[PDB]
């Protein structure tokens, strides 16, 4: 992370300091539980009230033991008695206490995550109101096919959105875990009844079968989705990109004009992808362990939040200042009229007996269109039909047709 | 694909035949819901009753128009009168046709992919319980710390690959969708209505918001959720390599003894892993759509479930023929005895008032390591306690005491 | 690989006819060199005129044999008297024998990547030099900035490309190696004179430290030089696809008017870079080998030349026939006249003892009020300032000249030939 | 970046104040080039001697502007008279500053990084000289094949580092650039002669076409090396945690014996591998350019030469306190006898008139019926067959003979001055 794009309550989470405070309150879990057993009652509640985080002081023991989390449970237990500190750490492994407060600082990184994307869902939903009845160009392979609603582009990115977001709150529901298990899973000291009332007291449910770690698909799962959202971020950043262009020129963003809100947040898009195979890979780790995903983790994971929450705000921002052009949205609908050979051959098909080539070779042999149209077939074939004007009113009622039922089922609350 | 690997039900869903057929079956369902409008009665039950597909035939047709659906449309259309297939693809975009197909072959290849995902999870289960009872070396760094249940190790595996079952289950029941949205998913011709009664028919459920495509987040979390397979296959495959190297040899794939099958799944992993950034990328679509996704699906869709369906059925035969060299993996827990220093120092700590270095100190001080270990109390501080034997069956005892739950705790019928 | 993109040529050399004609090639150049030792003169060319290559064959013997070099290697020897067929793979480890066979499949793929690279160059230079003339308006974000020379963005490519092809043809004089080390790269039966000498016999430097197994490093650099190329397609691809966009129109796809050919080059662009990946970590193999590589090469190996030949000639073809739509581009050039308030801004700054934050309104002051922007100001400030200045007239004429006016040079720099007299 | 593996002087390199200094150096180049036209002999040399970099006030002004240029622009000029800071930034596009700049920062980093792989290829060397004479057991698919020297499998390292090395020294010699092109390459103001100046006094060579932007790719390529290096250093950290675990236990780190070490590096190598995507990625700008590269940058790029120069330094330092242990790497080769069958296969097949079928039953029989095997075995042949022949003892001494019979050609075929007469 750097200071350009840090989030002060992101990083807060990450740093040393949280970082210790987390496996303290994982420490004294355990503890406490086991004053259901051998550790005097009020014990944990003792040393909670009076432990002090010392990030300096871990670093200047870790230079002798060489071991961080020795360092730390040194650094607690060099502030009390020897017989209030005797049980602190008992019957756990390093990684019973490093991946169960790892788990309590993505938790609450999620926190932040769900509430901004959330946030940007809403900005979405509100911006595709706004434009719901505004006719544009809708394009294929960049080029001009049929008008459609400008809002529907928004609302596409909103429904998008919400599926990661339904994805992230099924993760918190069902995702994050702890363990007490010790050495590689196998509970020589600790009880599995331990460990379900340590679990308890944090608030996270067993892993079901732990090693000496967690199983790292777990947090590759979450980096999978937060990948999925960067694809989300990159599409909607892309759309808005090629809108703001010169020959285009659709929306500006708020503030010579230039879309580098939008690039920036491209550029984080593809930061994010990038995690998504160092998860995938810290999962392969050697028979009960292997500490390789630890330096990896302890780089990705931090930025990965960091990204994730910047840019997520940074794009509800921009999407709430965009500026909607509206009228040079609308102008360029009226200055194409290419769509309409379509529709009137269509039209023909549908409501006559004649053929496509016939159909075609009409409409392509063709100042009202419609009128000229159906002016033909009463002259020439003797058909009669109410031909619907394509003025531009009537192009909005052909083309919005089916609005508000796409915003319909789109939406939760209509 | 290529023939070494090839599994031929899976390759025949994403071969041209197949194509077209999902693709002809998409067409006849929306021409069979505008029978409710303007298509004649028995229209789509009329062409589905003849309807041929002929692959070469829609080449040759591809090399004039360039177009491979309107080749394909015209491939059908010349097999009956003009009359009859004069609604053929009617209002319906290219794509609506395309991608609803290509739900349909996705949704084949998955019932496949599902069914052996769940043949695995029952060998790795029936693997764990029958060597459950197995006491082995658990390591950390591939060093020896403390032993452990042999069985827990497939039942790590199975309980992965449960988290994916599950994952993969989900997705079934909610992931695929089909659209009927016509052009730029603004339903010019077509009706949200004739949309939803085609849609029903098919089977899948209507996108929320479609444009020409339907947006690619929806193969891509599928993928992902394979590359997240595809890491489960790697660590199962590298935990079997490494008990089967000449210095461990602890178990021996069945059939001079190499490790073949779990290293080529290893490679498939690979393969697997790499598709996930494809699918990201292929989400950033312009605008209503871009066709760059096609190629690059044409190839590696087919390749992910025929990958997926060989390395999970080869990795179940592997399981199931796998040899466990019981004795091996016992007499190597017999041969060591270092992790007993720190059940010693434990049980000190927990069962008598001392403290950490001075329980230390004589465990390091100190044929039963619990005899004399309980005859030094007595003899020189005073203190009486039943220290457990932790002779062979002692140290099973010990080792493996809480693997009912473990096992109950995993598997939902205990 | 799929029928829709295969090209035949790349597709034969990855068949299994090909594979195991190689394999024979490699097989008989360390029995030949063998021949200075314990094998009967003229062994190696017996087998080399009699022996068929029969896929078919191996096929049903690797049923029985679960080991394909041990198929190949019956289905040779099955064609011989038990003699003549004594020496055939003797001291060899497989893997000498695949490995070796592999960077000669790869040798000849190389040869046709190289050929199409180049071509896709000269195209692209081609495309440079006829559009060198014309103005076009340089963008970022997006925004228009300034006019350039539209053959400029052609010749960008072209050197890009260009760097990749001096990366790839170092590789070509550099890269491939072979391998006779034997079991664990350390000669029980064979020595380093025989290898050097079937080595010799194949056209290929022996590999320094072998193991079982040749590193897969030398594959991964040439498949990340492929990556660095996918790039270069997809920037290219890029450019086309937005020039050719409906609100732009400034080219469209020769043969409704769609790019449809740059956006099937982006999908190939994406797969050519899925590989990378699985190269580097085919790196990663266990002490003296392990065969997790060998089935990730059987697919993404013959599908990245494939789709790397495919590609390249697709895109040579896509940008010959690309129709470049002049009076559009250089109308849209005539269209803004924003980026004039810089050019006068700069030359009242570089021409009069004023200050920045003067010359800016001066400049806003013409521009607002007023017709010549040039011969405006130049009466403003010799009227308001008494300052005598020959300011160069901004019309369209004199704008190419001022926005071109280096594009002599960048070309001669840019191609090693040109701007030098040759006769 | 984090405090726990951050290397001082690297991450000093990237640090602001660097940034804004090598900023600061390079429109000061490209200032003293326009010396020769419209600027004031003296006016770099002025600014040069005492202008200070102060991020925080270059801070405080981009809260205005929102344009880091401009501010880092205003934080020069506000420190001089209006006349003096003139033509400071004249003509150029912020990017023909930052792009310059930021090549400035990649070599000065490249040269802390060629200087510890090297120190990294020189310790391996050292390793496996030290332990050339080692026998050990070879492992494919991680089973017992045939015996090596243990020191072949560090010059196995050194050699593919070396080919890094090589690779990254000539990216040194020809991969960076600036320019000096003005807003879309196109030198509106600027001519390629003060370009040309400016590039001279800087030390590096002129982008052949630049846009608004030096093209992506040359980083692209750099950090695809690095990516190759990783494997690299992946496959050696692999080695030694097999070699390391408590079933082998050939090696250990040197100073609870754990390959703490080779772990970490492991998690470096996939940090450095998940880099090239980004960099890949990054190419892909949008005409004369498009933005979305910086903010990658900014996070990558340090990241990645931080990360590297740890690993190498660390990976060094691991390698020359790693213990062998002789012992047990040489008892593992006595413990196993498996091999000298082919070994035995082979000679019979080179020195009877046999055929192999008839060979590896006779080499089977010995082997069960019975003690030298050699010797027996030599009974045989004349006894049952009447055949004479001199079959080496293959006891350990033979052994070690036999399988470690070419390592002085490897060794010197690996290592370019070794095996050259020099006095
Ligand atoms: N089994 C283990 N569980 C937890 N931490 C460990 C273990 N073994 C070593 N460590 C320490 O964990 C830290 C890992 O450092 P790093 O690789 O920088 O994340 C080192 O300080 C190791 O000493
Ligand atoms: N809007 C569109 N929807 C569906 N297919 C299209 C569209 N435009 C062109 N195609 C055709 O789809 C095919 C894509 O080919 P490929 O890129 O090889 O997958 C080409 O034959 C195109 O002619
Ligand atoms: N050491 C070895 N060198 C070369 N090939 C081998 C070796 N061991 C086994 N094989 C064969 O190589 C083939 C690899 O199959 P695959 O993993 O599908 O590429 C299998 O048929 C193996 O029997
Ligand atoms: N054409 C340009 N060249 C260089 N920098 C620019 C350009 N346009 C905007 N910027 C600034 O560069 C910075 C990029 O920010 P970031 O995306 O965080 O790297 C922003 O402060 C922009 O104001
Ligand atoms: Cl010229
Ligand atoms: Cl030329
Ligand atoms: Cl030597
Ligand atoms: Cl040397
Ligand atoms: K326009
Ligand atoms: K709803
Ligand atoms: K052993
Ligand atoms: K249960
Ligand atoms: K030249
Ligand atoms: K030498």
């Amino acid at each position: 992370m750097i200071k350009r794009y840090d989030v002060a309550e992101i990083s807060k989470i990450w740093a040393d300091e949280n970082k210790y405070a987390k496996m303290l309150e994982v420490e004294l879990a355990i503890l406490e539980a086991l004053e259901d057993r051998m550790v005097p009652k009020g014990t944990a509640a003792e040393i909670r009230a009076r432990a002090q985080i010392r990030p300096e002081r871990v670093d200047e023991i870790e230079k002798v033991t060489k071991h961080d989390i020795i360092a730390f449970c040194t650094s607690i237990a060099e502030q009390f008695t020897a017989e209030t500190g005797k049980f602190f750490h008992f019957g756990v492994t390093s990684s019973d206490i490093i991946d169960s407060a790892l788990s309590l600082q993505i938790r609450d990184s999620m926190s932040y995550v769900i509430k901004d994307l959330e946030a940007l869902c809403d900005s979405l939903l509100t911006k595709a109101e706004e434009t719901k009845e505004i006719i544009t160009m809708g394009r294929s392979h960049g080029m001009f096919a049929e008008p459609m609603s400008f809002g529907q582009k928004f609302l596409g990115a909103y429904v998008e959105f919400k599926r990661r977001l339904k994805d992230l709150k099924d993760f918190q529901k069902d995702g994050l875990t702890v363990q007490f298990s010790g050495a590689v899973g196998n509970y020589c000291i600790l009880t599995t009844e331990d460990e379900k009332k340590a679990a308890d007291i944090l608030g996270l449910p067993v892993e079901e079968v732990s090693t000496q770690v967690i199983p790292r698909d777990r947090i590759a799962k979450l980096i999978s989705i937060h990948g999925l959202i960067a694809s989300a971020i990159e599409r909607l950043a892309v759309e808005i990109r090629h809108l703001h262009r010169s020959d285009v020129f659709e929306v500006y963003e708020g503030f010579k004009k230039n879309p580098i809100s939008t690039e920036n947040l491209t550029g984080m898009a593809r930061m994010l992808r990038s995690h998504v195979s160092i998860a995938l890979e810290n999962c392969v780790l050697w028979h009960e362990r292997d500490i390789s995903h630890s330096s990896a983790e302890r780089f990705y994971l931090p930025d990965n939040f960091g990204i994730m929450v910047y840019a997520l705000r940074r794009m509800k921002n921009t999407i709430d200042n965009l500026v909607v052009q509206r009228d040079i949205i609308e102008d360029r609908v009226r200055s194409t009229s290419a769509y309409l050979s379509s529709f009137y051959l269509h039209f023909l098909v549908a409501n006559t007996p004649f053929m496509r080539e016939d159909c075609y070779k009409i409409v392509q042999q063709v100042e009202s269109f419609s009128k000229k149209l159906q002016k033909v077939m009463h002259d020439e074939h003797n058909i009669i039909l109410d031909i619907p004007e394509m003025d531009f009113e009537g192009i909005k009622k052909t083309y919005l047709k089916e609005i508000d039922h796409v915003f319909d089922r789109s939406v939760k609350a209509r």
